[PDB]
Order: C-alpha cells, then structure tokens, then sequence
C-alpha cells in the first residue's frame, strides 16, 4: 500500500555511533525525552551518541531510500574529538543533542563527495564542514561529549563480545568484581538498565542485518541471540512497532 | 640604455620565517634554492616550507595588481595545523620535498577567497581542508611537520627578535644560551647558517614588510631595524635581496 511506503513512525532507536544524518529524500520528526524537533527535507542532522530517539518520517519520492546517514565508529570518533579539540580548544537540553542545520550549495558538493572509505579524507570533511557551520559550538560540544566512555559502555562492550550469549545481571557483575546491586545503581545512575541495554544492542544489530538482506530471520535470530524466529518477530515488532518485513520494505523498497 | 621591464623582477636571499601557501595570482615565478629551480605558473598554490632560502625570478602578467597572494602561518596556527593533521594522518632535505606546487580547480580556489585570516579555526579548517582535496598530499604533511619543529636557529632568532636593533654579537648570544662560540658558531653551522646571517635575515624580512605598509619614511625603517643611516640601509637592503627598496615597493605596491 503507497501509504505505507511514504510514512512510518520507528519507536526506540538507540543511536549507538554518533551520526550525521542528511534528509534526502524525507521529512523526518525526531521524538526523544518528550521533546520534538522536525527535520526538514535537505537538511543535515546531528545524533549525539547515546540518544533514544523516536521518529516519525515522511518520503518525498517513495521509490527512493528516505536519508543517507554517517555513522562513526569509536576511532573516527575519537581522533574528531580530538582534532576538534586542537582547532578549537578544550572545553543536558535534547536540543543540545539533536541539532538540525541547513546545508548549502557546496557544503551538498562535499556532502555527496564523502568518501567513507578513506579516513583522513572523510574526518577532513567533517572539520570542514564543521568550521561552515553557524553556531557550530553545541556540534562540537556534542561530539566531546558522545566521546567520553562511560560505565554502560564498558557493559556493552562486555556484551557485544558475545550477542548471543544467555546474559544475566549475574555474569556482568562477575566480569565487573561487583555486586548485582552496584551494576544496577551504577547503570540507574545514567538511567538504563542491564535489560535495557542487553535489547538494545541486540535490536541494532537485528535492524542492520536485516537491511542486508542477505540473512533469513532465523539467521538473524540466532545471530543476537534469540531462540525462535517467531519470537524474534514478535519482539522486533514490539520494540520498533513496525514489524522486519516493514522495517526493511521502507528503506530497501518493496 | 638599459630599459627595464617593470614586469619581472629578480629577488636574492628570501628567507621562509613562516610557514607560506602562495597562490600565484598574477606571476609566473621561478623558484631558485639550493642549486635547484622550481617554476611555478600562474593559477597554482605554492607551499613554501619554513626556513627555506631562496631566490626567485617572478613576472607579473598585469602590472596592476601584486604577483600574488600569500597565507604565511604564524607559530601558533602552525603548531595547531601539525597538531590536527597528525591525528588525521598519523604521525610520524632534498629541494623538491620543500617547496610544491598544485593546480588550483574550482573548488579549491572557492575555498581559496574565503581564507579568514581573522579566525584561526576557520582557517586551520580551510587548511586542513584543502591539504586533504590535494593529491600527493603526503610531501606537504611532511614539511608542515618539518617546519614545526623548533631548531636552533630558531631559539637565536627568538632571543634576536626581542630587540632587533641591538647591537648584537656572537659573544652575547653564547652568553644567553650559556656557551661557548664555537658551540654556537658550530650549532648554527650544522643548521646551514650563521649569527651575522640570521641578524641580516631578520632586519631585511623585517624591512621588506615595513616597506610595503606604506606607512614609514626609509630612515624610520632603517632605525626601527637597527642601521644607523638610512643611505646605509638602501645601500644593504639593495646588496643582500638584488633590488632597491624603492624598486621592491613598486613591485608588490603599486
């Protein structure tokens, strides 16, 4: 059906890398910690790592993929933070997190020119554009502060070793040299939880592996770690609110 | 009769003090150092390593206008763009590896007009953003990198700078470095240079920049670089670049 080729509304992504996200080909609504920020067609949109956001987005074209977006993983972010630093000096709101900006003529040259395979190249870009834009202060605030590790990060990175593993707060209290009780307060004090995180992690692999289309759904339960493929629907379809088949109908087409 | 061609010029004994991105403008320029030559035709970027000596043969295509247009970087925004460019790059004595040119296209030459000498990060960014659009890129970082490391050279030239119409000698800078005039002598030799070389270097930089402000008298400019008699500096400044004061403001000023 065309309308739902055009509008879907996506519950509970976790932006695990910070990402720079443009609005190709959509109009996109962004809902995170009750806020609302709209982001329009041909802008450029900043995730800071860590957030939970909601979204609500339209197609213009509908034969078309909805966004292009940058996703950079820990080193490319690391060494931005830290040229940033160097460039600039050293030195909270959803609006502090998520910020939309318009993008301009060549700075949409330099934006389709990304490479993506060459990192030197691809972090010279994004300085570039940085410096291009206006108020560019909360950008690089929020890219210093999605730098900075913290504990629920070394318990994702415990649990990314191993997806599929049966995990419990037990056995990451062990791996840590602490009680349940000062995992749980120490993740309460950034405000999630083992469960939280442990679905998280294995729905964010599930929505990329599913945008492959080169695995089957029991491939791609068992690979995060859920027994049945029926079931792996069922939780899916409860996290994101939309279902695989219409998850990856929206952005790989039908 | 011995017309001369106010189109070309020949200039001896230029010494690099910073770090130089020259855009020929309006010149075609030989570049002569160390027994090598280096033409450099009008639309192309020159990086001019610090510290270079050289010679330069340069004609002017429109008498108008000066031969060119030149960023020279600062001790600080050089520290900052070697700083940047090892996390974007990664760490790490022939002529043709310090001085380079490129062809200037479009996009780089947009870049180019918009060079804020105002803001040091906008224009780091612009650096770093045209270093990365070059090709072969890797013989600049290395001479950024080379031209950020300070010699000893450098430490004499600082102690100079302070006063640079004192009376200085070879004896008073072995005293403020705490040795001996051979150690100095022979520091400096290994270096390619000598005390009476850099005084005569920075008085004649010195007065080379004076004398196109417009806004001095020659006698002024002579004393504010330590020479006696204002005939005595024409007679020097003419000796050590090939040209006379007047003939070098014409040039680069009208």
């Amino acid at each position: 059906y065309t309308e739902e080729k055009e509008t879907i509304k996506i519950n509970n992504i976790m932006i695990h890398k910070y990402t720079v996200l443009y609005t190709s080909n959509c109009i996109m609504d962004i809902y995170s910690e009750e806020e609302k920020i709209t982001c329009f067609s041909n802008r450029l949109v900043f995730l800071e790592r860590g957030v939970n956001i909601s979204v609500r987005m339209q197609k213009q074209i509908l034969s078309e993929k909805p966004y292009v977006a940058f996703a950079l993983n820990g080193d490319m972010l690391r060494h931005l933070k830290d040229a940033l630093m160097i460039i600039y000096g050293m030195s909270r709101s959803m609006s502090r997190k998520i910020m939309t900006t318009e993008v301009n003529k060549t700075l949409l040259d330099e934006l389709k020119n990304i490479n993506s395979h060459d990192n030197s190249a691809f972090i010279s870009s994004l300085i570039y554009l940085i410096s291009k834009l206006e108020n560019n202060e909360k950008i690089i605030e929020s890219i210093y502060i999605s730098s900075v590790s913290f504990f629920s990060d070394k318990v994702r990175n415990l649990i990314e070793k191993d997806l599929s593993r049966k995990w419990t707060l037990g056995i990451i209290a062990d791996a840590f040299n602490a009680s349940e009780i000062t995992i749980r307060k120490r993740l309460e004090s950034e405000n999630t939880n083992f469960n939280q995180i442990l679905m998280q992690l294995r729905m964010s692999k599930a929505a990329l592996l599913l945008l492959e289309n080169s695995y089957q759904i029991s491939q791609i339960s068992n690979m995060i770690g859920i027994s049945s493929a029926s079931y792996f629907i069922r939780i899916f379809n409860k996290h994101y609110g939309v279902t695989p088949k219409q998850f990856f109908t929206y952005f790989k087409g039908g």
